[PDB]
RNA sequence: CGAGGGCGCACCACCGGCCCGUCUCGCCCGCCGCGCCGGGGAGGUGGAGCACGAGCGCACGUGUUAGGACCCGAAAGAUGGUGAACUAUGCCUGGGCAGGGCGAAGCCAGAGGAAACUCUGGUGGAGGUCCGUAGCGGUCCUGACGUGCAAAUCGGUCGUCCGACCUGGGUAUAGGGGCGAAAGACUAAUCGAACCAUCUAGUAGCUGGUUCCCUCCGAAGUUUCCCUCAGGAUAGCUGGC
RNA sequence: CUCAACCUAUUCUCAAACUUUAAAUGGGUAAGAAGCCCGGCUCGCUGGCGUGGAGCCGGGCGUGGAAUGCGAGUGCCUAGUGGGCCACUUUUGGUAAGCAGAACUGGCGCUGCGGGAUGAACCGAACGCCGGGUUAAGGCGCCCGAUGCCGACGCUCAUCA
RNA sequence: CGCCGCAGGUGCAGAUCUUGGUGGUAGUAGCAAAUAUUCAAACGAGAACUUUGAAGGCCGAAGUGGAGAAGGGUUCCAUGUGAACAGCAGUUGAACAUGGGUCAGUCGGUCCUGAGAGAUGGGCGAGCGCCGUUCCGAAGGGACGGGCGAUGGCCUCCGUU
RNA sequence: CGGUAACGCGACCGAUCCCGGAGAAGCCGGCGGGAGCCCCGGGGAGAGUUCUCUUUUCUUUGUGAAGGGCAGGGCGCCCUGGAAUGGGUUCGCCCCGAGAGAGGGGCCCGUGCCUUGGAAAGCGUCGCGGUUCCGGCGGCGUCCGGUGAGCUCUCGCUGGCCCUUGAAAAUCCGGGGGAGAGGGUGUAAAUCUCGCGCCGGGCCGUACCCAUAUCCGCAGCAGGUCUCCAAGGUGAACAGCCUCUGGCAUGUUGGAACAAUGUAGGUAAGGGAAGUCGGCAAGCCGGAUCCGUAACUUCGGGAUAAGGAUUGGCUCUAAGGG
RNA sequence: CAGGGGAAUCCGACUGUUUAAUUAAAACAAAGCAUCGCGAAGGCCCGCGGCGGGUGUUGACGCGAUGUGAUUUCUGCCCAGUGCUCUGAAUGUCAAAGUGAAGAAAUUCAAUGAAGCGCGGGUAAACGGCGGGAGUAACUAUGACUCUCUUAAGGUAGCCAAAUGCCUCGUCAUCUAAUUAGUGACGCGCAUGAAGGAUGAACGAGAUUCCCACUGUCCCUACCUACUAUCCAGCGAAACCACAGCCAAGGGAACGGGCUUGGCGGAAUCAGCGGGGAAAGAAGACCCUGUUGAGCUUGACUCUAGUCUGGCACGGUGAAG
RNA sequence: AGUUUGACUGGGGCGGUACACCUGUCAAACGGUAACGCAGGUGUCCUAAGGCGAGCUCAGGGAGGACAGAAACCUCCCGUGGAGCAGAAGGGCAAAAGCUCGCUUGAUCUUGAUUUUCAGUACGAAUACAGACCGUGAAAGCGGGGCCUCACGAUCCUUCUGACCUUUUGGGUUUUAAGCAGGAGGUGUCAGAAAAGUUACCACAGGGAUAACUGGCUUGUGGCGGCCAAGCGUUCAUAGCGACGUCGCUUUUUGAUCCUUCGAUGUCGGCUCUUCCUAUCAUUGUGAAGCAGAAUUCACCAAGCGUUGGAUUGUUCACCCACUAAUAGGGAACGUGAGCUGGGUUUAGACCGUCGUGAGACAGGUUAGUUUUACCCUACUGAUGAUGUGUUGUUGCCAUGGUAAUCCUGCUCAGUACGAGAGGAACCGCAGGUUCAGACAUUUGGUGUAUGUGCUUGGCUGAGGAGCCAAUGGGGCGAAGCU
């Protein structure tokens, strides 16, 4: 009869992201005439750590083509780029790590870092550390490009979607065992209030579908239907299968 | 006074009669509408009827009932509000944590070896490291106290004491909601649904109470029916007129 | 020749759900005037018939047709109650029960009083306030009213009467 | 107040009844956590407790020391009083009464933003309103610069509009 | 305007605009500089002891801000030059042909010293006048040294940790650029972040308590309630114990006794858990030095395993420095 | 000032947290392991409402949802059941709307056929389940071996009278003089068992057993100290109270202070004491009843937010089939 | 989200249905009559098993007859029903009510009255009529279901049937709808709601109308006895026993019941402490034996005195070790929680196994889990006192009440009596111990703040000396007193 955790998470209050010390939204520069017809050269000024994010962020400085001013962008750092390096964004940019150019101008095997989901937004795909998409194929008619995402799924996008070249820095961060509840505490204190996770079977029936009983058993199939109401779909949601995954 | 005889009130029992419904049988009658028209009879039977009215209004008593309903009494339910000064959690901005033990990586030198390399002594000062203050907590005495110093305190003994550490202030989350390293814990000494006012004199087949005198009469705990078995209706038993 | 079965005549012992016979106590009815006896009339019922039955109309009969006691009939409104319990006797279940359950009458409940030392129910008796007399059941050594009778006849000795 | 009528918020021992008062308990339990007081004097009606002096002790700088924040709000400071209060007393008091006391350019607030809160535009909403905080706004009311001019005047010439 | 340069000089024209800096950053370790405190040796002044001794013991023995100069600390600043037989160097590190060592400079901080302030004040002493209660008057003094893994602040250098990287904004400044402005050689102009001078700074708070009696707990309640300063001895020590400065009167009463029962604290012959549900409670052990340490093990631990010896006082001797 | 120590068993890896005011634990958390969903027109969630809002200043090395719980070592069989999921394969049923027919119409009938459910696959680190029955070896006993039945499989590796074993104080060994305790072992185990089983250091105010040392826990009690109690001066409550207060037996609502019969009975008091007053504290929390509730659960009955699907409207312009 | 989750009931739950009916009995000779009384039955079955008429006689047995036998068919005789009538049982029935045939649809259409249960309400069932229309039989008649006693169902709603019926709202026609009368679809909790759990996280109103603990009745069961005497006892009923039977007692067992207590009597065990009982384990005094002695057994008077130390277990019980004269059994609110303890059971946390879909449950296991108050009355313990003898004191008496001692060992008797032997006593006497009691402190031990005297750490008084502080600084020895 009590609203469960997870249900309480959408209300936001105590479960909002801790964005106090975050350095800004990491985005490609907005598409303009220079990036649409030629290239624009920027210089990497600094590479900084963004709290709550495993990937480094590259502070990149460009020139405003229309007024005397310097523009500062907050790119996602592809692995290999360094300070004092020139990066080039645009259609006519070359195939180097850190450059930004449309997928349609790229060969059929190049991998990319901060890929646009739609032609004109900033980067949306393959942004977490160590991840990369791959350009699979092109359709010059209908101006489409098939790419492979870090999850292994194929996706058809516009050929004008921009991306950085290379993998995103931050390497195999998940290789190291955390080893310590304290290190997990510090890891999630920079992200959001989610970490110490109480099992549902350890709760009472009032705050969880799995709670209650004289033994800590679920008492019902942990797989739950997709159309289950909020407060009920806990466990394995719409699971096509369960078990050990021997075979693929 | 009077055997007998007569008219017989009210009322009672019975037999007839009449009115409406409805059955059965049956032959007639009426006409500015001749009809799928209208009326009539006899014999049963249903009616809270008729058969030379008794009602209406007012007052009083008793009984039943709807209402706060003889008086006091729930656990609850609903509407609208007030609280995070305690606590729970997130965030912001500050403050704080003796003295010792162990001795991680890195580094120096020496020694042994044919080499590969090994050994030895230092240096270094890591760690949700150890002993142990302040702090924080609260194991046992099932100690004290138990109309207390105290609506949870005190004594000794204890757990931890560089970290998932302790803490001030500022902020955010509000009741079927929050928050929870999860005990149904905590949410102003209140929590298996806070507090405040109202609906509300909530309902109670259940418990308690129910205020002057004398006189007369005087019970029942049984029948039948009831989601009936701590209650009713019903008949009985009672009193009054 | 023996042991069975079977039959016949006998013999022992029984029945809430067996019975020929069959009480006591018990239940119904009658013990008159709304009756009895004469004539007559009605009927669509019944019918050999003036039949049968019923109804109706007149008339005559009082020794008022057992005992005992008592004044009856009738209507309206109606409260409380709807936990009962006990005793003699009958009686079911149970080893039994101050158990559980029935029948009959009385009682307690609702009830005091005399007696049972004491006691809801046993025995006597039911109650206005008193005086005198007399009893009931029960008693009469002393408590404690009354045997302080020259009471009658026996029985009985208990170191748990 | 009696009598004849009328009308009731009309009669109390109870309700762990309501409010008020009062007993026994009972001059009882008790005034026992943190080592501790003593001598003399003064004032005074009055001294275990006030003041001064002397002595003996304690806190032992993580204090029983010296200063602040929050909170309190005059408790601060003199003088006086001895009603009540300070669970014994009091000549003392954070009590009572009468007076007095807080002085800033440079100590803070004030200013800034933080987590956050919150109007407007817009959207929703029966509605009080609430959602939202850059989102769906014609969101710059400013500027030494230059020009057009009014010469407003110590109209030379620079400030003004 | 000066210096090869780092950069310096008292100013050192300049808008819109652009760039940058400061504000503006975590925790921990180890070193070094400075101060305050503590300590040691003398010299003064005043007190204490003097039964005997003690040239003794105690107290006290200043220089604010803001300027100027000089130490001291720091520099990832410059010039010369070119290093292996590598060298320099730290407690640790670490540094170098991308320029070591060495020599010579530059800058920053300068809370330390001297100086203006400044001795006139303050303090300590010794006296003399009174203005019932004079910022009175007067004398004398306010001196010289030494130490340090000491404590506390502070400044700096260099490390470690993080799947943790430890605010923002007001506000102030520097630079780039050069639109413009100012005068015709005048005792000159625009202009000036240089020296001095003139005027002003409103509003609110400000007492006191800050707790075993000024707050909350119904109270003068053994509870709760955020901080700063922090002496001597012992000692590893902000431990415990004693003391100085400062504070207090035993925690809302006293007196007299010293029964039981209690609450708190001790001891106990011989035995040693036989008590009890159960070694509950109490007791044992304990610091430091020197030895010596098992099974097992995730090889890190176990480990202060277990077990044994020693420990005072006094008088010396060696060794460790500048 | 200032650790008693040793040998083991169980549980939890550790450090951490927890029921303020009876439970600090073996419970929660944890790293590690595993599974599930999701490529943004999305997953999960909030919201009365707005293309509103949180994750999200995010983007699969990420968010969200679960289980188990360090390391090591394994993690067996079963998809019948219930869930979940996947493609519809001629396909069964299946509402409104729409279509057709009859009728004068209301209306009736028929055709058509969305999701869902059925049918068919997958899935157990989803929930869960892992029994029987016969036959069978040259002493007997067992059954390596062969067939079956419900039906989906028959309990594998391990472990055990375990915190899980009724019988049970199981049997054997060991520890003791003596052991319902402990440890080791056995195992047809009422009713062990594999994301949890079994191990294994370190750790623990966790549960247990033994040994050394130590002692007033005890034999078996004594003495001492401080504060009380005690007496005094001052001050001064509360709980509770039908009336009260000596017993034995009787009878009685079956355990009397009162009544009956007996024993008997002497003012006012002080310090103690805990046998009685079925002492006080609280309208029993156990138990039942009530056509009194509330917290929670679920194919209980009846609904509902949200979601999936069809239809009508916004809703338009051209082509092909 | 809202609600529900029956009742009865020797507590409730589980189980049953005694919840609507029928038969026999209970039931006490009218009728009625209860319990979770006894023995049973019912929710159907039947176009005939209904209705008439006719004709037959059944069960069983005996005697016969080819196969044919203990049972196949046929015949005769006996046959009061001993068969059958659908079913449970009871009643009833013979040219019946049974069996076989023939014809049939009275199992139809109607109005009332009545009986049964009963309130004299309904339903159901039934009886006697009356009016139709029929069946059968020659007819009298008989028949409106079953030989009789059971076999079943309101309001509202639905459905069907009937009247050339009534209404359908200003009139008319036609659909439709509504009525009136009679059937049917059903309520089995059967006078008739529409209905799953859990709560140890729990709540409230109550109940001693009702369970769990004491007490009371009872005594099956437990325990302890007796009577008879078949047998056991080499023989021998009764030294000691006691089969088949039978009579009792007890309330330390467990049941049975539900009288008291639910505005609360604190619920196991242990520890502590007192008293009581005797159904006597030991000890005193005795009697009997299958009593030679020693040992043992039975019984009497008898409860004065005693009945212990431990391992395991929460245990009460149990079992073992060991000592002993003996290690008897019991009661007192299953004595004793303002006496304690809290191990157990019996709240809330948690783990396992089993059960359940789940929440949750488990006289299953395991771990952690607040034990409050006396100052009142009495009782008891001690302490003052009080009434009376004029005041007061000394010395006394004893009414009454209490009461206390206990058991063992060794020496001697005595290697004696007795006995074949092995063994093996007793009385008197002597020396000592146990348990208990009442004292006491000369001695030993304990205490020790004489704060007595040395030693000693840290600090403090300038040092010495003398001291002090550290809640008794520590430690050695220690008088007195207490013990
Ligand atoms: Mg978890
Ligand atoms: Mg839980
Ligand atoms: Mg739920
Ligand atoms: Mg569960
Ligand atoms: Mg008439
Ligand atoms: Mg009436
Ligand atoms: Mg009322
Ligand atoms: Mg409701
Ligand atoms: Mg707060
Ligand atoms: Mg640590
Ligand atoms: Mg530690
Ligand atoms: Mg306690
Ligand atoms: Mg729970
Ligand atoms: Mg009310
Ligand atoms: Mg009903
Ligand atoms: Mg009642
Ligand atoms: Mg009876
Ligand atoms: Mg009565
Ligand atoms: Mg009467
Ligand atoms: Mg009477
Ligand atoms: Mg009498
Ligand atoms: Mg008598
Ligand atoms: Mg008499
Ligand atoms: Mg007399
Ligand atoms: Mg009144
Ligand atoms: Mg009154
Ligand atoms: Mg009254
Ligand atoms: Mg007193
Ligand atoms: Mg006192
Ligand atoms: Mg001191
Ligand atoms: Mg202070
Ligand atoms: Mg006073
Ligand atoms: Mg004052
Ligand atoms: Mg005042
Ligand atoms: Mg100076
Ligand atoms: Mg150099
Ligand atoms: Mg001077
Ligand atoms: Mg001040
Ligand atoms: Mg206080
Ligand atoms: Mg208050
Ligand atoms: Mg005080
Ligand atoms: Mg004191
Ligand atoms: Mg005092
Ligand atoms: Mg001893
Ligand atoms: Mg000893
Ligand atoms: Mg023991
Ligand atoms: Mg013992
Ligand atoms: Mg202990
Ligand atoms: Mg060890
Ligand atoms: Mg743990
Ligand atoms: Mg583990
Ligand atoms: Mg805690
Ligand atoms: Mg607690
Ligand atoms: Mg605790
Ligand atoms: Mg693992
Ligand atoms: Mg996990
Ligand atoms: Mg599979
Ligand atoms: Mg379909
Ligand atoms: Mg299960
Ligand atoms: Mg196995
Ligand atoms: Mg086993
Ligand atoms: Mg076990
Ligand atoms: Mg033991
Ligand atoms: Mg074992
Ligand atoms: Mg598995
Ligand atoms: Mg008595
Ligand atoms: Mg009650
Ligand atoms: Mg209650
Ligand atoms: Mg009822
Ligand atoms: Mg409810
Ligand atoms: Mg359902
Ligand atoms: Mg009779
Ligand atoms: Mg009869
Ligand atoms: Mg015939
Ligand atoms: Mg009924
Ligand atoms: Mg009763
Ligand atoms: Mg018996
Ligand atoms: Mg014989
Ligand atoms: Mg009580
Ligand atoms: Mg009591
Ligand atoms: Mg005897
Ligand atoms: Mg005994
Ligand atoms: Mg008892
Ligand atoms: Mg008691
Ligand atoms: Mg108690
Ligand atoms: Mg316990
Ligand atoms: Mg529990
Ligand atoms: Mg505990
Ligand atoms: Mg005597
Ligand atoms: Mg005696
Ligand atoms: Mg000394
Ligand atoms: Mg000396
Ligand atoms: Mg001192």
């Amino acid at each position: 009869g009590r609203v469960i955790r997870g249900q309480r998470k959408g209300a936001g209050s105590v479960f909002r992201a801790h964005v106090k010390h975050r350095k800004g939204a990491a985005r490609l520069r907005a598409v303009d005439f220079a990036e649409r017809h030629g290239y624009i050269k920027g210089i990497v000024k600094d590479i900084i750590h963004d709290p709550g994010r495993g990937a480094p962020l590259a502070k990149v400085v460009f020139r405003d083509p229309y007024r005397f001013k310097k523009r500062t962008e907050l790119f996602i750092a592809a692995e290999g780029i360094h300070t004092g390096q020139f990066v080039y964004c645009g259609k006519k940019a070359q195939l180097n790590i850190g450059n930004v150019l449309p997928v349609g101008t790229m060969p059929e095997g190049t991998i990319v870092c901060c890929l646009e989901e739609k032609p004109g937004d900033r980067g949306k795909l393959a942004r977490a550390s160590g991840n990369y998409a791959t350009v699979i194929s092109h359709n010059p008619e209908t101006k489409k490009t098939r790419v492979k995402l870090p999850s292994g799924s194929k996706k058809v996008i516009s050929s004008a979607n921009r991306a950085v070249v290379g993998v995103v820095a931050g390497g195999g961060r998940i290789d190291k065992p955390i080893l310590k509840a304290g290190r997990a505490y510090h890891k999630y204190k920079a992200k959001r209030n989610c970490w110490p996770r109480v099992r549902g079977v350890a709760m009472n029936p009032v705050e969880h579908p799995f709670g209650g009983g004289n033994h800590q058993h679920i008492g019902k199939p942990s797989t739950i239907r997709r159309d289950a109401p909020a407060g009920r779909k806990v466990g394995l949601i719409a699971a096509r299968r369960t078990g050990r995954l021997r075979g693929t």
